[PDB]
């Protein structure tokens, strides 16, 4: 399944920490912006349940965890939390 | 397999982290173009995004960075052919 950063490019550099991190772990990703990508509004609307910009989706809607959570995977270094759930 | 009865997707081919001569400015130009005729569309990074570095790649005939894509591969044009055009784009886009 693919992985994205989902953004808002017009969120912060917190989407570049996240890309570095999951670089890092062997992860390709591509970006989604929200400011222009209705499915990524779409999904990150329904599935964000208040939690900040910018994050990681897995597929067409598997919301895995905004920035804050994606730090916490990769300090415990589960980041590939992501494939799994 | 790929939905059928829907409009090809529009992109916006850039490079998120520069690089290229006035491609941010580029960029944002092409933004309001495509956004004043009504036409929605998507960035792709070809930074990060390698189906989208290699069609460009191939077909960009030597044009710079950033351009306008329709679905896989269609080039429509880089940033200076779709600023001339900007007479009518729907055209090019949806007719064609």
């Amino acid at each position: 399944e693919p992985v994205y950063i989902y953004t808002s490019l017009a969120m912060i550099p917190r989407t570049n920490r996240l890309s570095t991190i999951l670089t890092a772990n062997r992860i390709p990703f591509t970006y989604r912006d929200l400011g222009t990508d209705d499915e990524a509004r779409k999904v990150w609307k329904t599935f964000s349940k208040g939690r900040s910009l910018p994050g990681v989706v897995r597929g067409h809607n598997d919301l895995i965890g905004n920035w804050e959570e994606i730090e916490e995977a990769n300090e415990d270094y589960k980041l590939r939390e992501l494939i799994y759930d």
